């Protein structure tokens, strides 16, 4: 009988952690592919800012600032 | 009797938890947008800023200016 109960308990706990894990993993994917793509966009806007300005300073002059 | 009242409040809370996580994902995303905006505009100002005032003193001068 404790074997039936166990069975019967198990049964309806490990469908309950698979739903919960399932709509976890879906959410999870989302927030991961939010997350690179402000990661690449800050990144872009970096590189853009950073090659404007050593282009208007000219990279002859960098070389014979930073002493 | 207990699996069944599990299995219907996980169901209950499970629908709660994925209505609020996606509204959540839409307004972040909203964020994220705005956030990027606002860094390219103040990241734009400041290299145009920075290059008209570099090329207003002259790149010849700034070479021999820092000793």
């Amino acid at each position: 009988l404790k074997a039936q109960a166990l069975a019967i308990e198990t049964e309806a706990e490990l469908q309950r952690v698979q739903k919960v894990r399932e709509l976890e993993l879906v959410y999870a994917r989302a927030q991961l592919e939010l997350e690179v793509s402000k990661a690449q966009q800050l990144a872009e806007v970096e590189v853009k800012k950073f090659k404007q300005m050593t282009e208007a300073i000219g990279p002859s002059t960098i070389r014979d600032l930073a002493v």
